[PDB]
């Protein structure tokens, strides 16, 4: 029987914090808790455990509700200044080569349609889509391009509303 | 500071126990206790604290429920085989120097009438008075005499009676 992240035999000296959920101790200097914080805590859910939770939430079949939040995001997207490059699918004009370059294109309108039929089926789907937009961008553009940094900065912003 | 019964620094990485009564933090295994076993327990009391707990009990004050035990510890002792001749103080007429060797007699009726009374507030008074009985008897009488040994007997029989009386 091994414990702990460590995976040592139970030690009746050693202090250990239990976790209800898979059943098994920690040292409290394993997962960094000290005794009197220990106390503090009602609930202990172990590292490895909440790793899993949040794993299986973000994977979570997606609900009506949770729609609210994923049109929340997407319009803030779509509201923000910088992100008139990608409110339609890029139009040849502005760039000949680039349907014959980029392979899996994305856009926030047409994200918009997916949303409205309710395409996505877990929030992973729907962050990968985003993605996919700054992704083409950063692969079309030169790194030194405005376009390729602004990816960036949209990015950061995407990641801080989904938080 | 220093805790436990081996008296060394505290270690955030050993396993404690606290007692209610000194607030002191004691390793598990130096005061005999597993984990497991204490999860298992709301209160606890260190052996040091226990033994002044158990000293104690023959000085602290006779409640109500201890003057019950009072009466039920005596009724036991005057229904008891071996107490016949100490139910009644010593008449003298059946020994005329009794009285006059005897400093402190003493007897069950007596010590009926003193609980009556509420004369003892302190158990170790209550075992004063039980112990000179025996005491005296053991002392007015040879160690072959029936007499001698009824008191060996009722006073083995009282000590175990006394066991967890408050
Ligand atoms: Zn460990
Ligand atoms: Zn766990
Ligand atoms: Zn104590
Ligand atoms: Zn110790």
């Amino acid at each position: 029987k091994l414990y702990c992240i460590c995976k040592t035999p139970y030690d009746e000296s050693k202090f250990y914090i239990g976790c209800d959920r898979c059943q098994n101790w920690y040292h409290g200097r394993c997962v960094g808790i000290l005794q009197s914080e220990a106390e503090l805590i009602d609930e202990y859910v172990c590292p490895q455990c909440q790793s899993t939770e949040d794993a299986m939430t973000v994977l979570t079949p997606l609900t009506e509700k949770d729609y609210e939040g994923l049109k929340r995001v997407l319009r803030s997207l779509q509201a923000h200044k910088m992100a008139w490059p990608f409110l339609e699918p890029v139009d040849p004009n502005d760039a000949p080569d680039y349907y014959g370059v980029i392979k899996e294109p994305m856009d926030l309108a047409t994200m918009e349609e997916r949303v409205q039929r309710r395409y996505y089926e877990k929030l992973t789907e729907f962050v990968a889509d985003m993605t996919k937009i700054f992704d083409n961008c950063r692969y079309y553009n030169p790194s030194d391009s405005p376009f390729y940094q602004c990816a960036e900065v949209l990015e950061s912003f995407f990641v801080q509303k989904l938080k």
